[PDB]
């Protein structure tokens, strides 16, 4: 219960109701379910009913609607084709949970690997920020395919750095390595309206 950080939104969030559990849809990679646990900053009590929004790029880094891997711009950036793989939403439960069914993601060059994730509250944009990997875990499964087969550094990033991505690494379950499991636990403010949208 200490207030969870936020880290930019990037260029690619798409405002769609994706409501689902699995998000895989036809990417390949390692099976990582990832379980986020929601807690309201003040109270410290679980949140009920925000939608939690996750995107991530496939394996070889492209995120779906933008796979032309097009020029970023600072103005509204529009996806230009229909997939939707790699992302979701889900609600959160009695006790401030959702667990998504997604792979370890791939990375861009020039960024660390990671999820995007966003949060309504109230029909507030309460929190947005970025999922990291602990160093060790994240090399064991670059070492594996299909990771493999095409990495800044966490100290590297910008958005790491600036943005305390350091209390910000999912905590994978060791004996996991049938299909990994992630827990991050989160500490947010449903009353505090984000200004890291990347309009
Ligand atoms: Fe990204």
């Amino acid at each position: 219960c200490s207030l969870s950080p936020e880290v930019g939104e990037g260029p690619y969030f798409i405002e769609e109701d994706i409501i689902r559990s699995n998000i895989v849809e036809d990417r390949i990679g390692i099976r990582l379910n990832v379980t986020l646990n929601l807690v309201d900053f003040n109270t410290c009590k679980p949140i009920k009913g925000a939608k939690v929004y996750i995107w991530q790029p496939d394996y070889s880094g492209i995120y779906s609607g933008f796979m032309d891997k097009p020029r970023v711009k600072r103005e509204k950036m529009y996806p230009k084709d229909p997939r939707r793989f790699l992302r979701g939403t889900q609600v959160t439960n009695e006790n401030g949970t959702v667990t998504f069914e997604t792979l370890f993601p791939g990375h861009y060059p020039g960024r660390t690997p990671h999820i995007h994730y966003r949060i309504h509250a109230n029909g507030n944009v309460a929190h947005i920020g970025q999922i990291f990997f602990d160093e060790s875990t994240s090399q064991v499964i670059q070492s594996k395919s299909p990771y493999n087969q095409v990495r800044m550094k966490n100290e590297e990033d910008g958005e790491f750095t600036y943005f305390n991505g350091k209390k910000s690494i999912i905590n994978i379950d060791p004996q996991s390595l049938d299909s990994l499991e992630g827990i991050l636990n989160l500490a947010i403010n449903p009353l505090h309206r984000s200004n890291l949208m990347w309009a």
